[PDB]
């Protein structure tokens, strides 16, 4: 899985029949070092109910079907995770308390 | 899933069977701003009905196949939504209006 | 799906049963604008029969395992067309007959 | 597969049902010699319990769901094995 | 499919049991001229039994797990055909025989 941080949301009502009530999310993408890259894509979010600024983990391919309901829905990725701390050593890389 | 433009239209008269009818478009990546990257998918567009230079999503992989009457077929990209409008943090940067 | 140019035959005389009498081509990826990459990729071509130097559109991940005869190969790219004309809006960048 | 190293734990308290209890571990991949890359992932580590610095296996999309009791969890990246050794034959580029 | 050389052997004590009896192989990957990248991965290899040096094809994600045996377990890198050459028009540009 990769780590993003939610940015937005994206709306779309001409669109095939099962991502209907799919809420779509806007993930800006980090890298290794928990720096923001340049890089976004678009996350279904039906599960888990991330909100703006938060991290999150995304899952994509298959994976991201095995969500419930998501299972012949067109998603290659998915947010799965919301992140509270991510540890490196004893050192926090991340805190969502503080950012 | 990727935002995309439609760019551009591929003709196959020699192809798998499965494709038959089956509208064969050029979608380029697009940034945030929606500049156009050096990535692209050959992509299904069945059951949306996506035109020039609007904004849409394509789902890749097995993701393609979920869609009606892409079971069987051997598609890898899909598109599967037109994009109205993105908000972030509430602050609009793209509406399909303008 | 990918654009390509076929440049060649792998050919392979210990592999596993599956793949007995499966064709593989070489095939160099192309992008967007038409270019060549340096960047090569092997496919399966048991179903479309194309030639050298002809153009063709790839379906990779479990897509390739799609085609007629593939179900169970271990396969992950697949020729699945022979492109004729690919155009930009309303520009030749590639026909087969020119 | 790649080799990866053990960077740090990734900790959720809000996160998809199929993910409780779940150990999630960002992994940074390693060149041959073992430098660490700029790409990484994490991963889901049940089966094998991988610790800080150990160099690690892993496998990426549907094969991350085959270990038991991830089948039908949504993850596209697993702990597979712990790395002993890698033999470069008579030449040995990792012991552990 | 990949072309890749056999740069060695990864060997594991401790792994998920849907491994054991597993064989993997250290691949060098390469691009058209035959010249080695600075890029390696991982692969199974219980189904053609290459050997050092050996040019081989490599399939990936779930390919992978069609070959014997492999379907219920964590590949998603095989080794399916050791290469016998790659004719290119007139030409021809590698050659077990040779090397």
């Amino acid at each position: 899985m990769q780590i993003a941080k939610v940015r937005g949301t994206v709306v779309s009502t001409q669109k095939d029949p099962s991502l209907r009530g799919v809420k779509l999310l806007l993930l800006q993408l980090v890298d290794e070092e928990g720096n923001l890259l340049q890089k976004y894509e678009v996350a279904a979010d039906n599960s888990v109910g991330a909100g703006f600024d938060e991290w999150v983990l995304i899952s994509r391919g298959s994976a991201a079907r095995q969500l419930l309901g998501n299972e012949q829905r067109p998603v290659d990725a998915a947010v799965v995770a919301i992140i509270d701390t991510i540890h490196v050593e004893d050192r926090l890389i991340y805190s969502k308390k503080d950012q």
